[PDB]
């Protein structure tokens, strides 16, 4: 019952993350008033995490489900290079973004000259160019591999395939993956909620006596808690499990590197609840 059970959950999570992921591609593509320098960032976000939702969930799924991996020695190491690389392309781009919100409002009159349809474009290929360097580059060269019977074994055998990393890679990944953008993004967020007090303690002061921060919570909340929650407890024990051997299970690495995935499914939801977004939902469906 448990592999009948399962298997609806993955598939339910694919198609909810292709279904999310494609709507907003062919609606800024097809539409020519969403083609704006903001909404380009979370074109490249969408791509990655199609990208992401075909390439990576359903084989992952599959191995899971058949307990072997029946594909051969040389798809495996692919298979992990586009799991890092999607990975590692989808927090960058959302680092960005908030980047790209600190300037609106930190310098709202020389915002325009700073950003211009040129520079997004360099910045997206720098992106994507950092992201495959520590992806592919380091893979498929051979230098993650761990030197222990156990690694040497499921290398040297082709139905078995698991993830067995050196201690030096596993830090420099993460450390270029998750930390830097995590402390970026709260310095961001933390001055621009720093300016939205300042400028609702000036409208109270002037406007008080007639009638006319939930709001600036409420938003950053729904930003900082749907991809810390999801993101941070992995890349914790990323860092431990090769400090002490014991400590950290085979399971609960699993399942928390799976929890991490959903987060490409949510990522439209949040970011695409504009009315000028809505507008074009309504127009491409129904
Ligand atoms: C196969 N799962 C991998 C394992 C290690 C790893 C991941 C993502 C980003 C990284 O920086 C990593 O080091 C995971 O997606």
């Amino acid at each position: 019952v448990w592999v009948v059970g399962m298997g609806i959950v993955m598939s339910l999570i694919v198609l909810a993350i292709v279904f999310g992921n494609v709507l907003v591609i062919t609606a800024i593509a097809k539409f020519e008033r969403l083609q704006t320098v903001t909404n380009y960032f979370i074109t490249s976000l969408a791509c990655a995490d199609l990208v992401m939702g075909l390439a990576v969930v359903p084989f992952g799924a599959a191995h899971i489900l058949t307990k072997t991996w029946t594909f051969g020695n040389f798809w495996c190491e692919f298979w992990t290079s586009i799991d890092v690389l999607c990975v590692t392309a989808s927090i960058e781009t959302l680092c960005v973004i908030a980047v790209d919100r600190y300037f609106a409002i930190t310098s709202p009159f020389k915002y325009q000259s700073l950003l211009t349809k040129n520079k997004a474009r360099v910045i997206i290929l720098m992106v994507w160019i950092v992201s495959g360097l520590t992806s592919f580059l380091p893979i498929q060269m051979h230098w993650y591999r761990a030197t222990h019977q156990e690694a040497i074994n499921c290398y040297a055998e082709e139905t078995c395939c698991d993830f067995f990393t050196n201690q030096a890679y596993a830090i420099a990944s993460s450390i270029v993956s998750f930390y830097v953008p995590l402390v970026i993004m709260v310095f961001v967020y933390s001055r621009v909620f720093q300016e939205a007090k300042r400028q609702l303690q000036k409208i109270d002061k002037s406007e008080g006596r007639f009638h006319v921060e939930h709001k600036a919570l409420k938003t950053l909340g729904i930003i900082m808690g749907t991809f810390t929650l999801c993101w941070l407890p992995f890349f914790i024990v990323n860092i431990v499990h090769v400090i002490q051997d014991n400590l950290i299970r085979k399971e609960v690495y699993i399942l928390l590197n799976w929890i991490g995935y959903v987060n490409s499914g949510f990522n439209p939801l949040i970011y695409c609840r504009s009315p000028d977004f809505r507008i074009a939902f309504q127009e491409l469906l129904c």
